[PDB]
């Protein structure tokens, strides 16, 4: 309701500050435009008011071109600075405390002063002019009650206009009606999940009653919500609201779980908003009610929508801030939100995460940048000794105090005018890095790992990966190409990001390989879900991680509250043959619905099952020859051979939906000495408040590496021997008084044990 | 069909016109507005009872079309 | 000026006015946290969670001492800080909706 | 004061907990006569949890016992 209450006087206001920008030389219109123009229209009220002020045009001029401010501009986006737009906020909002329909010349003027922080404001508080003084000015120169009892109009609010702009929802809108104008089942009800948004929908339709959109056989009805908090006593209420709902024949009832014959003779129109859960329980078995209820799916905006439902919300959010939002920080602010956050779906989380992003810069450009903090100092403690000179009767010393505090305040109000002339010289737009800072503090993810760009990350996956993985490189290189594919879109989208099954010799590196991926990929080590079949063995097992059956009291759970983690299911070997069936439906399908019904997600998700079968096999062709192997053959020629042992005990069909197969290698001892490496500097940045540097020679690393070595147990038995070792010798240094500090320890085997070298850094 | 449309608009901006006139006493032009008002309310019942009885002329039928959809 | 307000609840910015009561010190991330969100223009309303012996009725004099230091911005300025008591509350809701209208049209 | 509250003996809080750890061998001796294997095991692997070795966030001590 903008353009319909501008009057042409006020239109031409705005006319007239557009050119007066061009005249200046400014790429945006300022509050100051405003007031240029708002001179050249002697007509209106306003100009009556300032008339009685003896306010002409050419002392404004002169005034506004003291701090007027000249620059570059470049043509064309012409928009409104971010305090332009909170005046036409202010001044519309000034109309309806008038009773007024209408917004003219008289409200701009209005509105102007209440800036306080514009060009404008300033203008007029140099004359003297407060809101006070101009508002006084201008005022001389200007059915159903049982319903109504417990209940809320929704459509008469809309009438004000105060309401938000619901976007967005033209689909659901029109959904409604269509419902409404029917015969049977016309009792539409709203099911999805709680928060999603479903009584947006009744406003939506609410504005387009007041707009004049729906036909004349929705035209002019009272739209009516009852709150369920309101509920013999309660029974008597129900029967008269109904009476005059039936005499009124143009109340559309909002509800939220008697009155089952009033839906049955069509007396009500109710939209419900119950959930799924509820509907299938309450409303489903009943065969009567089912007759007269069309389900309407509810569902969460796409991100593209999302973006078109921020921009109308835009304009809103620049007046309450006054800070210039960006077209691009915008589309960051929508996509990151929905990445991480998975708690509250769009676009409700993602209108409070700018809310609180430009509220953030707010108030740090807003503070005295300790410019004036210190003059005021000066003009305290002048004025309490001034006031102690008066009761010790020195006149004459009070005289000094007089003229250095009127000095200090003099320069008081220069530096403040300067400072925030400066300030208005300047845009305080938003950048995306702010709001990837305020998600970065709501999840503890570092800022570096959030403003990753994404693209050389999964370029550079196969180095990361080496970083907390060492040997075995086969693996992942056939792994990263694998992940790099189906992100570049070469994968049906429905399908998971990917599909894999390790196998090879058990503790060789199979779970660190799984937590370096989960790192590397969703930013956080913990990301992982990691789930054993060993207690999946059983029929009954598999109505535990789809979720308790209807009548009695897991998986689906967890990853529908963490949508980007990587699934483990080791023993796949062992299990149930129904869980099986489970697996292959995600992998095709690519997502799962419980027994309440809603539905979880696996498109950002990978699925790693590890098996011991194969392993065994491995060893075979290890030990086929006294001192020899087959490492020397193709990896893909092993691949083969592996996958006739792994059929064997799987089902074909299952395994051609699987990406790719895994074998890992076993382990040598020169590679169990960068193994060992990697720890000492896990522990060196473990106490990295010592300071304190280890060094181990090559003959101590190996000597520790051959009493770890266990081919049967693969380098499991090597992070114990360090613990047993070296762990427990520094301990003693550091609880003998801190024994050292800052200092460097090497540990050399000379022969018989390790010889603890105790030295500085 | 996107013709009462608009006129519709052009009669609700035309009386917040009228009432700012009222408000601020100048009754000059608001006499104008008043008649200018009058003269798009007659053409809308025109407009409209022509497009009412244009719709009879054709009768909406259902298809296989319609269900197909 | 809100008169019943005044009678009916009690009035904190006037005692941080006069400094009489010792500075909340230690609550720094609290306080800039609470004006932060009270800047926003949706669910700008704090509420405060806490184990009850935290002394969080402490812990709203601190946003009071920041209006008398004048360190809140310009949006924050001329509020008064009025908390409601339980010992004044048909009959126990004539006098909240008595006093609710004041403030609607105080408006700070 | 301190120790009038929930009667604790003053010589613990004279400890400084940094020679507690080193007589903890003895100690656990007094009580549990024999099984050293059980006690060394335990005693050096305290030392490393409270140095700052393992998580902080993870408990101390952590372990399961074998045996009638
Ligand atoms: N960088 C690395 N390269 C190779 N192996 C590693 C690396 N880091 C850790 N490991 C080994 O991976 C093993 C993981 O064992 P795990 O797979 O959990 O055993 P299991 O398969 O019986 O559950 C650890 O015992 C560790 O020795």
């Amino acid at each position: 309701m903008l353009f319909g209450r501008l009057t042409e006087r006020a239109q031409r206001v705005l006319a007239h500050a557009q050119e007066e920008a061009i005249r200046l030389n400014h790429s945006n219109i300022g509050t100051e435009h405003l007031l240029l123009g708002l001179m050249k229209e002697p007509e209106g009220i306003a100009a009556k008011v300032l008339e009685s002020f003896n306010i002409t045009e050419d002392k404004v001029i002169e005034e506004v071109e003291k701090l007027i401010g000249h620059g570059q501009d470049h043509v064309g986006t012409l928009h409104y600075t971010p305090r332009a737009k909170k005046v036409i906020e202010l001044s519309m909002d000034e109309a309806r405390k008038l009773h007024h329909n209408f917004v003219g010349t008289e409200h701009i003027l209005l509105g102007l002063i209440r800036e306080n922080e514009g060009v404008a404001a300033r203008v007029f508080a140099n004359l003297d002019l407060n809101i006070t003084k101009a508002r006084a000015q201008v005022v001389k120169a200007l059915n159903t009650p049982t319903l109504d009892s417990l209940a809320r109009d929704l459509t008469v609010i809309a009438k004000d206009g105060t309401l938000d702009p619901v976007i967005g929802r033209d689909k659901e809108i029109t959904r409604v009606i269509e419902v409404l104008s029917r015969r049977t089942k016309n009792n539409p009800v709203l099911i999805g999940e709680p928060g999603v948004g479903k009584t947006a929908i009744a406003e939506g339709l609410a504005q387009a009653i007041v707009n004049n959109e729906v036909p004349e056989t929705l035209k002019d009805k009272r739209v009516m919500s009852l709150d369920m908090g309101t509920v013999g006593e309660f029974e008597e209420r129900l029967k008269k609201v109904m009476e005059e709902i039936q005499q009124a024949g143009n109340v559309i009832l909002f509800i939220d779980l008697i009155l089952k014959p009033a839906l049955a003779r069509g007396e009500l129109q109710c939209i419900g908003a119950t959930t799924l859960d509820e509907y299938r329980k309450n409303i489903e078995k009943d065969a009567a009610l089912e007759r007269r209820f069309q389900p309407v799916q509810v569902d969460e905006p796409s991100v593209v929508d999302t973006v078109a439902i921020l921009k109308g919300l835009r304009d809103r959010y620049e007046a309450h801030h006054r800070i210039n939002i960006s077209d691009e920080a915008i589309e960051a602010a929508v996509k990151l939100s929905n990445r991480y956050v998975s708690d509250r779906f769009l676009p409700d989380k993602a209108i409070d995460l700018i809310d609180e992003a430009s509220s953030k810069v707010r108030l740090k450009s807003h503070t005295t940048p300790n410019n004036l903090k210190e003059i005021e100092q000066e003009i305290e403690k002048v004025k309490n000794e001034k006031d102690a000179a008066v009761h010790a009767q020195e006149f004459e010393n009070a005289a000094n105090l007089r003229d250095k505090q009127t000095k200090l305040e003099k320069q008081y109000e220069e530096a403040k005018n300067e400072w925030k002339n400066a300030q208005n010289g300047m845009s305080t737009s938003l950048s995306e890095e702010d709001i990837a800072e305020v998600i970065a503090g709501w999840t503890g993810i570092p800022l570096t790992k959030i403003n990753e760009t994404e693209s050389e990350k999964l370029l550079s996956l196969e180095d990361t990966l080496h970083e907390r993985v060492i040997g075995q490189k086969d693996a992942v290189n056939s792994i990263s190409k694998a992940v790099r594919r189906a992100r570049a879109g070469l994968k049906d989208p429905k399908r998971p990001i990917g599909s894999f099954i390790f196998l090879g010799p058990t503790g060789v590196g199979k779970t660190e390989l799984a937590r370096a991926l989960a790192e590397s990929m969703f930013g956080d080590d913990d990301a992982m879900i990691r789930v054993d079949m060993s207690e999946f063995m059983e029929k009954h097992a598999v109505s535990r991680l789809v979720g308790a059956p209807p009548g009695y009291v897991q998986l689906t759970e967890k990853v529908r509250r963490k949508p980007y983690s990587v699934i483990l299911f080791d023993e796949i070997e062992k299990a149930h043959p129904d869980v099986f069936n489970i697996l292959l439906q995600v992998l095709d399908d690519g997502h799962l619905t419980d027994t309440k019904g809603r539905t979880v997600d696996f498109r950002n998700t990978i699925i790693i099952m590890t098996s011991n079968v194969g392993a065994q096999e491995l060893q075979d062709q290890r030990f086929a020859g006294f001192g020899g192997s087959s490492d020397g053959q193709d990896y893909e020629t092993i691949r083969k051979t592996m996958l006739k042992e792994l059929k064997n005990s799987f089902r074909p069909e299952f395994l051609n939906r699987v990406d790719d197969i895994i074998v890992f290698h076993k382990l040598t001892k020169e590679e169990l000495k960068e193994i060992v490496t990697m720890m000492v500097n896990k522990l060196t940045n473990r106490l990295s408040e010592q300071n304190i540097n280890i060094i181990v020679t090559d003959k101590a690393k190996d000597k520790i590496a051959e009493e770890g070595y266990d081919p049967e147990y693969g380098a499991r038995p090597l992070i114990r021997a360090i613990q047993k070792t070296i762990e427990d010798n520094l301990s003693e240094l550091i609880l003998d008084g801190n024994q050292i500090e800052g200092k460097k320890v090497t540990v050399d085997h000379d022969g018989k044990e390790f010889k603890y070298d105790i030295a500085e850094q």
